[PDB]
């Protein structure tokens, strides 16, 4: 498909066939050795055979040599562009999984099948375009040659040895299967254990838990070092039934020329010739029983990788499926039933109207699932009954694209790039101006304070932007989703790290933004959202109440006894 | 350290030997060849030499190969213990560095770095082992056998070869290793850009960015290819270098001895065992050449490591630390001047006392260095001026481990650990039964909560504890500090993603219990606090205000005004 890739492959498979050559070279100093030895010396091409012997033979392994270093070098692009590109594809797959599994995945193993399978497949490639050819071609001339110069019977015992080698190889790769995977599955959960670990110092320094984390990677890596010395005293073993079937194939092959005649055909020449072409045999079939282990090897990864990549999307679009198109910005849950896990149910029926371009709030206790509301009106998860509609059109039937797009969340808990802070403030929207990223910075209150900064807008924040203030943090990412400027705004639990000035600005900016933009709050301080159009009340999963501030509070139900409860600390502190 | 591996390494440099001497047994069964010429044959007589022949050439190759896998099997066990006694040290002194580094480090190359590493150390101590002390000997042996039989010359020659070889390798090696070191800085700047990616995959799918950070990793990718393609290609062109060098060697040595005479220089056998002694001569030095490669190349990577795992920790144990003694747990910050940076300083001479067993909040506006209380009552960093105190011992001049003992903090942000619950919070304190755990969960409110769950206990939380509500994950936090039971008590906006009736809850059952404990409240709320012993009110890394609710509203200070504002009522 690549003209360029063409003709480098085409390049490498010459300089492989150039390893015919190099096999050819052999039969150049059988002659000259049978030259020598018919006429003993005395005549005139002695001299001649002798400096032709130590040429060809000096320039035969230094061309090997070379013509295989040229190889490596030329193709290097191509196996180069074939990781990238397989890395590429990975890496994209990888983000087009379904949040359940990062949720629960372990950075460890997974990064050990993903460098497994790529370093596999690399492997893979190189050896079946290297290996394969070039040594049945070698096979099917050494078949032809033992046909023309040593007969039937030992070409036929050269067969009978391999089908045994073949069988051999299979059964104790058969054994040995099992301490790989065993081997490969302990060294994953060593180094998910390590980089939780890592992932956890804070917390570690926190119990001072240094000793057990230490502890825990030692047992797991005492179990790798004991799977990985079975697995390679499996492989030595194999390795000497394999040498003890050549050797003694190569032996019956020796006894057979030297047993034909004292002298042979040649005197000089068929020893030589022999143990030359057996010599060019033994060396690649000792590797080719484990380039066929390899080769299984590679299998069994690209399936272990690949079972994992592109298995389990929870979330499709449908065929053919529309983009969404926000005239007014209304939400509906139609009787959604809806739990993370079918052990446990999360939503009851939940069905409520947000209407077009209002600011609405959602309290309620904790473990009452407002997140869930968040996460499955980004279509994070699909519910189980009922539907979601956006201005009456169904979250289900729609793009993931265009809906993500109508949708903007400042998260609980958020994350931020290891960049700065201009990074991830103009990160809301592509290509966004400095114009824009300093009215939502304005709009975020966080202008006077990166103007106090020194480096200002190139302040690393480290990774996960842990180097700043939880308000910093939380503001930084109000300017983001502002940035964005979606026309329908989810804030969940966004003035909880905020001092007061900055709490009052965030409030007003929700309140001014809230022209034309539908505003959905979750919020456990009450009084931040008891100016909302309307107040959802969830408990165990189901709503309780609905209405207006004065409404929830005159019925003198959960969202009334709650706002008692809290406005308890002025009153009476 | 007693005989663990003694033997076994004996077994191993025996096994070695083993292997000079069946490079030492193929001669002689050349030698015997040479009688075959000279005895001119026979009937019977010559039945003993073919005999000869096919016996020793057979079980030479076959016990080679199997002298190669018994030592490798044999020494697998001490590759695999060295391996992992390596990996378990660079854990521990990973685990031991600094925060300052882990706050501002990149997962990606950090691990690459690491892993490499590993390898390397495995391949090192493999080659160098079974590689250069066995090239040695072969090198002298040849050295001293042809002294002996043939003069001077071709001994000059191959001392001079060996002399240009290791010169060329030098020069190349130099010349590659900026290629290799790019390469490698490359390949850790696409991995720690994926695994940012890969944190951030709920962001990018807040935002949908999944198109930039595919192109960035791409651009990363290809990056890393070029150079890959440099390295390998400058590799191959000294391979051909080297392999060049010494076939040259082997054709001038195979020429000078047959100049000598058609069929021996010296002795007619002579010819042939110089070209079988120079096949056995060039089987060692094809592995030679990338052995010395990659001996440099793992020194300079486990170097390059290893000056990223010695970087200097900035909290350490005074000589001859003693432990901290807490008879009466008050905390005393005494003019600490400390800042993050040089470049912008947070903390101005900071000073306040708070009392054993009393119940202090701290508050004010954004960046009065609250969370700098936490950490350096943590000594997570050293003050630049001051000093911190707890029952009036200095913090700096105790041991780390007593002083964190001594303290338990529920921070702003906290992670769990990607097990189940009762896991994270038996966490609190090492060896915990399952009574405390329960105790612990009723304390954090979340004991009838646990057993409505289906796996209860065994729940899994995911990476981070992110499987969990934020009231959740909170209360499990809580619950690891109950278990870990510390006379001081931090919580650095502990309760803002629990409700209201939860939040009482576990405040009062912690009242209940708080008997000459000191808690120490850092809250943004100030309503939720105002039931605090005193109030310290920090503004621009100083202690502005200090005392009751009361007293600092009748005061009109800065605490009033901050009480003022969000006391705002904006509903309608
Ligand atoms: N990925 C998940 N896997 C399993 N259960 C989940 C997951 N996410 C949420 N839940 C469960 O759904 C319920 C709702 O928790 P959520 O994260 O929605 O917090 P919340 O109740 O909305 O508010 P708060 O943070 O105050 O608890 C909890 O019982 C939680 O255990
Ligand atoms: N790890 C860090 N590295 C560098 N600078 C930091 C770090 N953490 C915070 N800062 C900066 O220094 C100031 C120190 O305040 P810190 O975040 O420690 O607590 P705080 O000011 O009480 O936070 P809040 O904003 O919740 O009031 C912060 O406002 C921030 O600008």
């Amino acid at each position: 498909d690549n003209a360029v890739l063409r003709r480098r492959v085409v390049g490498a498979i010459l300089m492989v066939l150039l390893g015919k050559a190099t096999t050819l070279a052999l039969p150049f100093a059988y002659k000259k050795a049978v030259d020598a030895m018919t006429l003993g010396g005395g005549a005139q091409p002695a001299l001649t055979v002798a400096l032709a012997f130590v040429l060809a033979y000096a320039l035969g392994r230094f061309s090997g040599v070379l013509f295989d270093n040229l190889r490596n070098i030329v193709f290097e692009r191509v196996g180069q562009d074939a990781t990238r590109h397989l890395a590429e594809n990975v890496f994209a797959r990888l983000h087009k999984l379904s949040l359940r599994f990062h949720l629960a995945r372990r950075t460890g193993e997974v990064t050990k099948v993903i460098e497994r399978g790529t370093k596999s497949i690399d492997t893979m490639l190189y050896f079946l375009l290297f290996n394969i050819a070039p040594t049945v071609i070698e096979l099917t001339a050494v078949i032809v040659i033992f046909w023309l110069n040593f007969g039937l019977g030992l070409v036929t015992a050269t067969i009978l040895a391999v089908i045994a080698y073949v069988w051999t190889t299979r059964t104790i790769t058969e054994w040995r299967t099992h301490l790989r995977e065993k081997m490969n599955r302990l060294d994953g959960q060593a180094l998910a254990r390590a980089v939780d670990s890592l992932l956890n110092y804070e917390t570690v320094k926190y119990f001072g838990a240094e000793s057990r984390e230490e502890a825990r990677y030692a047992s797991a890596a005492r179990a790798y070092a004991d799977a990985a010395v079975k697995s390679e005293n499996s492989l030595g073993l194999l390795n000497i039934a394999q040498a003890l079937i050549v050797n003694l194939l190569m032996a019956g092959a020796m006894a057979w020329t030297v047993y034909g005649w004292s002298q042979g055909k040649l005197t000089v020449g068929d020893l030589v010739f022999v143990n030359t072409y057996l010599t060019q045999l033994f060396r690649p079939l000792d590797m080719l029983g484990m380039v066929y282990r390899t080769i299984r090897q590679g299998l069994i990864d690209m399936a272990e990788m690949f079972r994992l990549i592109d298995t389990h999307i929870e979330v499709a679009d449908v065929p053919n499926a529309p983009a969404l198109v926000v005239n007014r910005p209304s939400v509906t849950f139609d009787n959604v039933v809806f739990g993370y896990d079918r052990d446990r149910e999360i939503l009851h029926g939940l069905s409520f109207e947000v209407a077009a371009g209002s600011r609405v709030a959602i309290v309620g206790p904790s473990g009452a699932g407002k997140s869930t509301i968040a996460r499955l009106l980004f279509r994070f998860y699909d519910p189980w009954e009922g539907r979601i509609l956006i201005d009456g059109q169904d979250i289900a039937h729609v793009t993931q694209t265009s809906l993500r797009a109508a949708l903007g969340i400042v998260p609980q808990d958020s994350v931020l790039f290891n960049d700065t802070i201009g990074y991830n403030i103009a990160y809301g929207r592509d290509g966004a101006s400095r114009a824009e990223v300093d009215a939502a910075a304005k709009g975020a209150a966080i202008a006077d304070f990166i103007a106090r900064l020194p480096q200002g807008y190139d302040t690393e924040v480290g990774e996960r932007g842990l180097k700043l203030s939880g308000g910093e943090k939380q503001r930084v990412a109000i300017a983001r989703t502002l940035v964005k400027n979606p026309p329908i705004l989810l804030f969940d639990e966004a003035t909880c790290a905020l001092d007061t000035r900055t709490e009052q600005d965030i409030l007003s900016t929700m309140r001014a933004v809230a022209s034309h933009r539908t505003t959905i709050s979750i919020a456990h301080r009450l009084s931040t959202i008891a100016d909302s159009d309307t107040i959802l009340v969830l408990d165990q999963g189901r709503l309780a109440e609905q209405g207006s501030h004065l409404d929830l509070l005159r019925r003198d139900g959960l969202y009334a006894e709650m706002w008692a409860r809290q406005a308890a600390e002025s009153a009476e502190v």
